């Protein structure tokens, strides 16, 4: 049993609710939080400019730092840092970002990071300013992770779109 309130139950490990992740975060206090990161983890807009500003700045100065000493991540890939104020860890998760012409098929490899937790709390990967399909996105998400999962899904008419087209 965790502390994880409302979500509609879509398969064995994976659950979904229309919620802010920011909000969402701040109660829950999750062990992991999932970041829609870039490979420079800029947290400019979309999910990082909102879990970055909720910490103050604080995830961008520790980013920078992290960056610094070891280069970009890549596409596909991650990083675990601080949860600062909204959970234990950051896994910062680089999705492709279909308005940079990355390729789609990277999403299944991002997915793979989660796998590495047990238990998470994370937006739709590629989602949003990503450009990808978030239904698309929801189905790689339940085809790769066999971790639980809890999606927060910040707009309630996609919320209910993803539902209602859920196969
Ligand atoms: O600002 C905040 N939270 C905050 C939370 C999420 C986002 C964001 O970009 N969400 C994206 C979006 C939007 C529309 C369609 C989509 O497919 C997606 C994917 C992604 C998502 O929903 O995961 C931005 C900001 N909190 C402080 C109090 C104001």
């Amino acid at each position: 049993v965790n502390s994880f309130s409302g979500y509609l139950k879509l398969t064995d490990n994976v659950y979904i609710k229309n919620a802010d992740i920011v909000e969402e975060a701040k109660k829950v206090k999750p062990t992991v939080v999932v970041n829609a990161a870039n490979v420079y983890l800029k947290h400019g807009g979309g999910v990082a400019g909102a879990l970055n500003k909720a910490t103050n700045n604080a995830m961008q100065v520790e980013s920078d730092d992290y960056i610094a000493t070891n280069g970009p991540l890549k596409v596909g890939g991650s990083c675990v840092l601080s949860g600062h104020n909204l959970a234990k860890h950051c896994l910062h998760v680089v999705g492709p970002n279909v308005n940079k012409g990355e390729d789609i098929q990277l999403l299944k490899s991002a997915y793979e990071n989660f796998n590495q937790h047990e238990v998470l709390l994370a937006p739709l990967l590629s989602a949003g300013i990503f450009g990808a399909d978030p239904i698309h996105s929801l189905r790689v998400c339940v085809d790769t992770v066999r971790t639980n999962v809890y999606l927060a899904v910040f707009d309630k008419n996609l919320y209910d779109k993803l539902v209602s087209s859920f196969l």
